[PDB]
């Protein structure tokens, strides 16, 4: 079902200039994650941030599609790519954004810890991904709570047009057996048995908004069949007991992100790191 | 009581490498129902003699240090054993009988993350009931995600500091039970009493204790005039976050091979395990 604005039922409007929700305000994106699974906060982020990490996306975009094995998710045209770790470029109100801190804090604990700092170029021409979750259950056949939010910041307006992503209300508690694949896909009976009850919405995200979602939501990348190239940056939080590799940092913010009581899961390296390749020579 | 409960035990020999399918089920209905299995007759003599004597060789110069690392009262004590090539066996670190009930309870990609061991001294003190794992959301039920892996380095008997567990205790967790220190609320402690009372009972040597990680428990005083060495390790769920085990990469040929894993980091040389 395809939308002209993010659907009120899962949406908060914010201003850049919130620094923390009212209670009340707390306690209703808190029943939306709950209950939905997907919550859409409009307004969070400055244009000055998103215009710089947009313009630093789409001038690596050549470095990646030069690679001899360009990294896709699933499907042509669904680019895997790493924005800059660059000092210039990694700024407090995207990495320690307090709202979506404020928000993971109260579901996965003081504890919780970004352990991804990534992002989705999504090609003119792309195909259509399946349904898939980014981060499975803990175990098959067993219903608990979450582990993990995405926390995802679209660096250009998102339509319908362009490829903005579907999504599976209230599917991020599903997990009856025999139900995903090895790929984190969804079998196609237990799809169209959810459908049923409850379809999936896509609708238009403006630049400056941050959806925080439930890492085993059910979802979906869609063409982009605009002129333009739709790049996404990705971060996800995990409660502290959850195995990730660390993200590679410069030291030269380590005075800032170490010093937080918004967690990063970091290693901090002399140089500069290469985010395209992983290849710094102490990595 | 005077033996291992029927109930929490099977029987095994130094010869068995895989249990038949009706003991592993029964394996499995033990540790889900009581969350403590033991299994008597696993480990030859000549491991564990080995095992005990550089343990109690080692105890002088654990006492030692300035700050003896002691288990929430004194007497018990934290001792790693040593990981020298000559007293790492593939019969403890990767025991086929112990990876077939962890590969069947948490996963082929469950693997052990601690190799360590508790001494309890003659005149050691009561612990406080606790759990060595936390339930991993508070309120809420969920499977096991690790098991505790106990190696009795001698007899264990009422006398000397065999430990006391809460059978089935490992599934509850109501609100305001556990503190920061995984200790259990006295409150808690006595509405279970009253409906499955603890248990403490001899273990002999060569027996393998398998445990759910949150099991209630608690080390006891060792009233013998002889330290009670336990060698420790623990299965986890491949995705629970641990430190891991250091080892000498002159085992690295047959740890990192095995689809028994370890979460271990390989050094050159010896490791000094204190
Ligand atoms: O980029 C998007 O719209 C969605 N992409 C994904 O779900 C993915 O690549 O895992
Ligand atoms: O050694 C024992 O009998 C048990 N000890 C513990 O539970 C511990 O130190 O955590
Ligand atoms: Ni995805
Ligand atoms: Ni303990």
């Amino acid at each position: 079902m395809a939308l002209a604005a993010p659907p009120g039922e899962l949406t908060l409007a914010l201003t850049p200039d919130d620094k923390t929700l009212d209670p009340a305000s707390l306690d209703r994106a808190l029943a939306i994650l709950a209950e939905h699974g997907i919550l859409v906060l409009t307004g969070m982020l400055r244009t000055r941030l998103t215009d710089q990490l947009r313009t630093a996306m789409l001038d690596d975009l050549p470095e990646v599609l030069r690679q001899q094995d360009v990294p896709t998710n699933f499907v042509p045209g669904h680019v895997q790519q790493d924005p800059p770790v660059r000092e210039s470029l990694l700024f407090p109100d995207v990495l320690l954004n307090p709202v979506v801190y404020q928000i993971t804090h109260a579901v996965l604990g003081a504890d919780a810890r970004n352990a991804v700092y990534s992002g989705n170029m999504n090609l003119p021409g792309s195909h259509e991904q399946p349904v898939h979750l980014d981060e499975p259950h803990l175990w098959p056949g067993i219903s608990h709570p979450p582990y993990c939010l995405c926390v995802d910041v679209p660096l250009i307006d998102f339509t319908l047009e362009n490829g903005s992503t579907e999504y599976w209300p209230g599917s991020h508690v599903l997990n009856p057996d025999e139900c995903y694949d090895e790929r984190g896909c969804v079998l196609p009976a237990e799809l169209e048995r959810r459908r049923a009850v409850a379809p999936p919405v896509r609708f238009p995200i403006p630049v400056g908004s941050v959806v925080i979602r439930d890492g085993r939501l059910w979802h979906r990348g869609v063409p982009n069949l605009s002129a333009a190239p739709r790049p996404l940056l990705a971060m996800t939080h995990y409660t502290e007991w959850f195995d990730m590799p660390p993200i590679q940092l410069p030291d030269t913010v380590k005075s800032w992100v170490d010093g937080s009581d918004r967690h990063t899961h970091a290693h901090f390296v002399a140089g500069d790191v290469d985010h395209l390749t992983g290849d710094h020579p102490f990595a």
